[PDB]
């Protein structure tokens, strides 16, 4: 199992690493896997780059 | 934030109920978001269409 | 430019044709690109693989 | 109902902005859905980053 | 690494495999990784979920 | 057919043309599809972006 993260800039690298560890976790226990098993791709992207109703996020 | 999870087909619909809570609460606890602006989508696929080393899961 | 639309199931195939047109009219227009080399992918997926706010859409 | 966008570098902040605009509005109308409802993801990438045919976009 | 493949529907099982093998062979050599790291998604998709030029691909 | 491959930064300009040019060339032959219709996106991350078994790639 593959989780692929879209979030805003702006977190530490301190958060960013618990924020992989936790979904792995998460993940290994819902779906029945082996936590090695797990991978999870962090997609970065601006604040205007993420749209909401119709407006940028940034607003 | 937004989590995608490719999973491979197989898990009940309950199964993933919990999977949908139980990420969504990781990625809310580990960037110290809301949980209702957590979005997650599911893209589940045959066995078959999941590679793993040169070979098909389903080997 | 690319468009990849996810989508709950349940539209028509002249829906999400009607969704692929005005989608590819809206990027040609915005981005000043050629109608034609537009290229749109539908992921479509059942309501409850999608969660919002730890709650599948189905609820 | 979620969008994300694939687009080559070079776009003002301003062009985003609109084009976020106009696909959350065609997603809106042509989807039956509410426009506060839509999201828009943008991924920006280089021009070596797209490839056609084999090739590089910047050629 | 990493590929998410995005085909239309209809191709045999023997095809889809050899899809796997032969993408997973050209990443692991290219990037100079282990071919065993390798994973491949495939995404498949009715022919009118493509969109060329504003206009389903079945047309 | 579109490929969308993830990959950790390093790469020289010269080495993502090769890995565009061999990935298409095993997705035209695998499918046996116009080598010139195969697209490719490249979608490139920090290391710490990319997490192995809860761990980030760059330990």
């Amino acid at each position: 199992p593959i989780a692929q993260l879209y979030i805003i800039e702006g977190r530490t690298d301190e958060q960013k690493e618990t924020l992989i560890r936790q979904v792995s976790e998460a993940m290994a226990n819902s779906l029945d896997a082996p936590l090695e098993r797990v991978r999870v791709l962090i997609t970065e992207m601006p604040k205007n780059h993420f749209g909401i109703g119709g407006e940028p996020a940034s607003k």
